[PDB]
């Protein structure tokens, strides 16, 4: 279908670092990509839709880019809070699919 | 911000029973609920979408139905692998939001 | 001294993936910076020196970028042959300070 | 292109031993000799520079000694923490070279 590509499939990083994570669509999905933050036993929380726009309540430090099949989505300075699965997905056409995520942890 | 409610949070079921969770929207979404299986360390995988729609190459004992805010999801027997955690996620109104999951057991 | 600040320090991808790899410097160290490949029982090997100078006989899908305090490495497509540990260091001035390293490591 | 060649490749050491590596240089490099730890997991870690200084902090046990193209690096009685590949590494010549590490091992 609409297949997104995400890399890297996990990293670890010390807090204060930036992180960059990428989405790559099949094929033209415009700005239709929601990113997702998943803590370990909840549910997928939505932090950008739109491909840019955060989610009211979301902290600024997060943010997204790209347009067409290279989306970006960085995080500006790790926080202790951020260790969780980030996940891209795309809702241009159905079934609306999901990148295959990118495990955030962060050494002492 | 449609918000969905999915029970049960939980079940334990022993293979070849019959599944049933739930999904009631806080709001009229006619059929556009999607529903992902979420393996444990994967990314949720597109089960049914429009409702009752089911996926290219799912197996039949997965089953959709539900119009309107109610919605029904149905694994007809559990398989052993089957477990994970499933979730609807409703597409009427940005942004997509995603009910709580309901983590599905194999008893012993 | 000179503190080089590296991240991640440690990373998964797949073949194909673009992997992007970061330095901070404490200070201006101009484009003195060295970006090293370490395999497993080996001595780091020079990719980069210069901050963005191909070493004669690294593969171009190395690249190097960035002046003044933040340096960039790019492995424009991850290859099977890339699994190891990624380094940077400044010989701006003594003792000439390395990063923390970055393990990649490449999903099946 | 500096080649720096560093004995032994490795060492099995009882502690309380002294241990002796040698770096010999393609060339004349006066005193532009890195001494480094690179302990297992971790970044190398400066420990003597200009061929014989030792680094703030450092065990004297260490000690640094050569000029022209012959260097020698002592830990005056191996410690239990000293278990690591020791490197040197050339400053003269651009590219900066490493010799191929020595891998000082305890045994029991």
């Amino acid at each position: 279908d609409i297949q997104m590509t995400q890399s890297p499939s996990s990293l670890s990083a010390s807090v204060g670092d930036r992180v960059t994570i990428t989405c790559r669509a099949s094929q033209d999905i415009t700005n239709y990509v929601n990113w997702f933050q998943q803590r370990p036993g909840q549910a997928p929380k939505v932090l950008i839709y739109g491909a840019s726009i955060l989610e009211t309540g979301v902290p600024s430090r997060f943010s997204g880019s790209g347009s067409g099949t290279d989306f970006t989505f960085t995080i500006s300075s790790l926080q202790p809070e951020d260790i969780a699965t980030y996940y891209c997905q795309q809702y241009d056409t159905l079934p609306l699919t999901f990148g295959g995520g990118t495990k955030v942890d962060i050494k002492r």
